[PDB]
Parts: structure tokens; C-alpha cells; sequence
């Protein structure tokens, strides 16, 4: 075992929070049904939304902030690649993955703020 990562945990809880402030609409809030679409993963490889990231981040699956950002990145990618720009979806993940940036950008650097060495602070 070790010390114990317990503050990364909570970073990233308050973080994914911020990036749902962005998405008023909850377009990706939940998961997309598949009964609509039966070619959904057909075209997404790796389907990752707000709600499954969650599920994986309280489940202590993402222990480096590059892993909680991998799955935001594909939320908008999936659906940037599987809808168009016409597409409603679309102009949505498009405006989380601008903004969102910056609270991804925010919370980045406490995460490496944490160990005093590799960062200042």
C-alpha cells in the first residue's frame, strides 16, 4: 500500500462539477440511449460521458488528472466525430471543450500543486 491519494480524489470531484456548469443544456450529462441508436458505438470506440466519468472517478479509477481529462476529451470527440456541426450535440460540445479548457487549465495545476517539488506554490 501507500500513504494514501486522497486530495487528487477531491480535485478532480470538484473539478468535473465546473465542467458541468458549462453544459446547461445536460446534453452529456446522461449517457446516449442506444435504443435511438443501434450504430452508436458502431462509430465510438470508447463512449464517455459526464455520468460514466463519474461513476469511474468515484470508483478511484482516475489517479492522474491526464486520465480524468482523457474522458471529458472523448465526450466532446464521440460526439464531434459521430454528429455534425447542424447537429444540436454538437455546437454543444464544441462550446465544453473551449470553455472547459480552462477548468481542466485551473485545476491542472493543483493537482501538481499538491507535491511541493515538480511545481511551485
Amino acid at each position: 500500500g501507500s500513504s494514501g491519494s486522497s486530495g487528487f480524489l477531491i480535485l478532480l470531484r470538484k473539478t468535473l462539477e465546473q465542467l458541468q456548469e458549462k453544459d446547461t443544456g445536460n446534453i452529456f450529462s446522461e449517457p446516449v440511449p442506444l435504443s435511438e441508436v443501434p450504430d452508436y458505438l458502431d462509430h465510438i470506440k470508447k463512449p464517455m460521458d459526464f455520468f460514466t466519468m463519474k461513476q469511474n472517478l468515484e470508483a478511484y479509477r482516475y489517479l492522474n488528472f491526464d486520465d480524468f481529462e482523457e474522458d471529458f476529451n472523448l465526450i466532446v470527440s464521440n460526439c464531434l466525430k459521430y454528429n455534425a456541426k447542424d447537429t444540436i450535440f454538437y455546437r454543444a460540445a464544441v462550446r465544453l471543450r473551449e470553455q472547459g479548457g480552462a477548468v481542466l487549465r485551473q485545476a491542472r495545476r493543483q493537482a501538481e500543486k499538491m507535491g511541493s517539488g515538480p511545481s511551485s506554490g
